[PDB]
């Protein structure tokens, strides 16, 4: 009936086989996790080599065959499209969840009431988070490179954490304009293998990767005025069937020479708009490339859709259809457009716009891996800056809301009472997974710091606690600066509660070869 | 280097498959454990078929390969030998004690931290369990068929219990002599298929599996003077290199006249002794046979070794080496020897002794696999009887020790604190797994009633608790007279902790093809 | 020219290939080494289950096949014999020294400097240790039961190192007699499981593996005379051909009379003796124990050879060859000769000897492989109390001595200069590989015990140091009691040394199929 090679888990092993599946990924990726956190490299099938730490970059690359571990990735997605880093901290706590779950249905509690007391624990803890919720300035110079900072920190890239949070505090600044709305697609992340991270550098305009089409073109315009075609700038020819019909010897002359008019008409006219710098979605056609250098028209073709968009953005230049219709009312403006070479690539770079609504991030460094994990770093730190600004409330970090999570929780177990109270307590108690793995990570006692720190946020409080896994001791995580957006905890909450709800609630997987 | 088919694991692999080795045992024999526990069949590779409860049994006829399952059988061979039962339970909750060994090693409890707790917490145990020691006579005969009843429960012989106390006390009691020491090898358990429960009985005296070795001689022997030879009663030969050396014709016959005589006169001995039972050890010349009935004396030859001694107990005959030794003072009694067919097989029933120091008891059912049963649970209530002889200590059943050592064991950890405290802590939760399975397998609420039972063991005591799965309630174990010997739990934690202690330091396992 | 399979090293390759094997099985067994050292589970291909400590045992079991390797075991197997225990530190001391030898080599040091060096170190190290020697008293009951108890510690045995001390200190003392050589032959260790470690004891006598051959025999005999035979006591017959020549009906009766009567003289010749316990290292024919029972003369046949030694040293007996010749001069003494069952087995207990020369210690407990250890244990214990009887010098423990060492070989080396003081200086510091592994195996911080012992050495000095890692801190080793033989740590600088400039020496290994 089945294909050999086809498994099929149900009941009690598909129960089993899913709280492994998902607490395996847990295991494997737990170990990246905090400052002391270590990468990982994996080298596909032609030998191209992934050399990362974020925990939804290895899941997507890594060769993952049970569907349970499939339904992980797809929480971890969700966590990278939503705010990019917290990623590997949703996986943790659910693999923790779920090894809870697991001595729960060891005490032979009913599937039903572990979920219940799951979505009752979650319920309240969302609260809770809602309520230590410090509330910040959403356009507060301070707090955003705070944000930016404790972000930037246990990656390679916290050596230059400084240069960073004001490159990243200043291009969300800069693209996000009014109060507001942050789109993470207005910052573009260039990187370029050569020189080191002190030359990585924020460009306030677009770098284009293309070259001038002619050398008889300037290598640089200043003040420059922008024009925008979408068009191909060629010889025309009708849609329609059509060919020349030769009458006289002079006619053959009189069509070519009346193309080459049509053509350097059609230039005169840009020309006239007062354009000096072009960009064409569409190709160019080297006669055309001749005309626009007779005019001191520099020019790049083949454009890319979303570079053109980025330029009309930030330049405030007005994408045209009809070369005759190019006004001084579709030019945008740019201070300077300057072809420049970086490690030997020839690009031209559009700068010093007036009032940008795009700007570009040149990353540098001593390797390609080195730069894509800047590269990866500077992605959170504007996704987090940006969680900030649209939703103004922070938490303290160092695990103090996980741990005021686990105390209040406790009580509302005690509160609850009967079996689901079983099923709170085990909710609660698998949230210090991640206080657990922190100090485990940093090579500090998993006993000794887990008591003296839940001691310590008893007696002095959620804002008065946290580890400093810096210093290697409990210390003040509010005071130190020690914050991150509410949204990546409680996020973090939902989608892994009622991700491991269905989980739970699945008692038969069948996966086909 | 090595075979393929060797398997080898070390570190966290060989902590983790020594301790699933022995929880996976532990999960396959808890399913017999309790009045509501069920059996297995065990068929082998040539279709003899064994259906048992008994843990230790499953566990020396099943194929186990991993070494820590065969440690584990080392465990139960002990308690086998030492009580006969309480096997199983030796293995559950030493495999739930690796189950929280595991919690701690997830905490990161050094290994030498979870034995110290474990070491520390087994001590204290056997303190408790001595303190809580009910102190019975030992020869009391209403404690005795107590004990012998609830050892009994649970087994397919428990419906006719009533009838079994009485024999295995009975039988003990007569074997026993003085007070005293309780040797099991003076109780012969004879099994033979055919009638019912109803029909086994107790033979003060030893049941003979031999026939009367001539039809001439009587079937029923009143006031029998029994003689036990251990020579061969045959034509003797000198051990050096002889042969008869012919003179005459007449000498030819003289010869074969003179060895009749030879033979005449040892039979003619044997009757002068005053003997008319007769049991050999080794064969009987079928000539010697011929004589032996002309006197009117019984004899059955090739007897067993072990049954000659039975027989020199039980009658209080002398083994006596040469038939011109045998004499007055060497014969025992027997009140009735008689030949007796049981379903068919022709047996001697040697009965009615004096003073017997062994005694027989007589099996009956329907089926082979039902009388075996009955052998093993008699075997049992035996052994539990002698060890409530000679160690005049018994305790509360129902789950009471192990919960009243878990209530003392937590303030214990209290008092310990530290690292041990942990340790402490999980080694008194490990013993909840007898009361939680004895639940489980009663079909009753798993939950509610640990909860319950333990409110009400903390609330009313140790006497004043347990569960009884009987009426499916918490009741009082000492009251209902729920009973067994203190060795059986004390043995248990012993062994228990120190195998398991041994488990969890070994972190390197070679397991050779 | 070479078969298929065979391997060949030489050069560079050969000298990489013998150092990995070296310290590869060094790396294995310092897992085990130390109070906190775990143990190892070595699987035959039968099923065989060993579990052990022991290094020299496990190299004799596992599967060995490079050559360097299998020189190392041939190391374990001359420590073993010598003292018995720190045969893992060889190793382990030897493995790091071929490490330091691999950086010399990395150094480009020559293969003749190096050796140069290792000799010059360990000539100064014998003499340093020699120096530090703390000199006791040969028969001194107090250092007899603390060299014992340190040398129990770190073991199962550890839990009764009390009882242990006692019991070793006097079976040595008992069998040595003068002052003195100590021979271990004389203590014989008894192992059967049942019962607990508790139950452990010292029998003065022998216990004997056999029963009595007969049961008209007593059970029981006090004030035993003991008599030994080597010859077989049966019906003896010629060594040349001969056979019974019948010559009448009647004296085919008169020759086995007269084999009767030989046997029955026999016998009433053993009684004449003035012996009622007699052993036969050879057979005893029944009817011989037919007539030695006649006499009450309790015996044993099928005697091992070992044991009838042991039973004429203990007993005083005389081992008598013609029954004719046993006369009362013959006789040994013993208090008690009773027989008696352990666990079941009979055996036969020859106690109370008056001035034995051998003793028997009867080791009980909860499993074999749990009595195999105390075996191991305490056959270490009489060893090193054996060492340091005849060579009444001691030093401290907890890696004193390996620090001293390394401490005056270093100023030694710079005394040497040269590159023999790259060698020196290197043989030096391999030596800390001892006190590192114990701090690391322990679970205390390698770096941080390393740098206060050394500097607690220094100021303090060797007989004010040394690690406890039984309270895991720098202690005082002498003071605690912590000695060891100074022929232990003698023995492991002369034998390592050399075999190590052997393995250097080596530049071309063929390991044929």
């Amino acid at each position: 009936v089945l294909p050999e090679n086809m498994k099929r888990y149900m009941g009690r092993d598909a129960q089993r086989m899913n709280i492994l599946a998902g607490r395996i990924i847990a295991e494997t990726v737990r170990s990246t996790l905090g400052p002391k956190g270590m990468d990982k490299m994996l080298v596909d099938d032609l030998g191209d080599v992934v050399v990362t730490n974020d925990g939804v970059t290895i899941l997507r690359e890594m060769s993952v065959e049970h569907p349970a571990a499939k339904m992980l990735i797809e929480v971890a997605k969700t966590q990278e499209k939503e705010v990019g880093d917290g990623t590997t901290t949703a996986v943790v706590v659910a693999g923790e969840l779920l090894r809870k779950a697991e001595e729960l249905l060891d005490q032979n509690v009913h599937p039903t009431i572990v979920v219940k007391g799951y979505q009752a624990a979650a319920q309240k803890a969302q609260e809770l988070l809602k309520t230590i919720a410090c509330e910040v300035g959403a356009q507060d110079k301070e707090i955003l490179t705070k944000i930016a900072m404790t972000s930037i920190t246990g990656k390679g890239a916290e050596k230059a954490k400084e240069k960073l949070a004001e490159i990243i505090v200043e291009a969300v600044s800069a693209v996000v304009d009014d109060e507001g709305k942050v789109d993470k697609d207005l910052i573009k992340i260039e990187k370029k293998s050569g020189a080191s991270i002190d030359d990585t550098e924020l460009i306030k305009g677009v770098l284009v990767d293309k070259e001038r089409v002619s050398a008889q073109m300037p290598k640089k315009v200043t003040d420059a005025k922008i024009a925008l075609l979408n068009c191909a700038i060629e010889i025309k020819e009708t849609e329609t069937d059509a060919e020349i019909r030769i009458t006289d010897p002079a006619k053959l002359m009189e069509f070519i020479e009346q193309e080459e008019k049509m053509l350097k008409d059609m230039v005169a006219e840009i020309k006239a708009s007062g354009a000096n710098v072009l960009f064409c979605q569409k190709g160019i056609d080297d006669l055309a490339q001749h005309y626009l250098a007779k005019e001191g028209i520099v020019a790049a073709r083949r454009v890319k859709k979303s570079d053109m968009e980025k330029l009309a953005k930030a330049t405030g230049a007005n994408v045209i259809t009809n070369i005759k219709d190019l006004s001084a009312q579709d030019l945008g403006d740019a201070g300077l457009v300057e072809e420049r070479k970086i490690s030997g690539d020839s690009m031209i770079f559009v700068e010093e716009c007036k009032h940008p609504k795009a700007v570009t991030m040149l990353i540098r460094g001593t390797t390609e891996h080195v730069i894509e994990e800047v590269a990866r770093a500077v992605d959170d730190a504007v996704g987090v800056v940006g969680c900030t600004i649209e939703d103004g409330r922070i938490v303290s970090g160092g695990g103090s809301t996980e741990v005021e999570l686990s105390m209040k929780l406790r009580e509302y177990a005690e509160g609850i009472s009967g079996r689901e109270q079983l099923a709170v307590r085990a909710f609660a108690d698998a949230l210090e997974v991640i206080p657990r793995t922190l100090a485990e990570n940093a090579g500090l006692d998993a006993i000794e710091i887990l008591v003296k720190v839940r001691a310590a946020h008893a007696s002095n409080g959620n804002k008065c606690a946290g580890l400093n896994v810096f210093t290697g001791a409990v210390e003040d995580m509010c005071e130190n600066g020690v914050v991150e957006p509410l949204r990546v905890k409680t996020q973090a909450i939902q989608s892994a509660a009622e991700s491991t709800e269905m989980l739970l609630r699945i008692d038969d997987v069948i996966a086909a070869e």
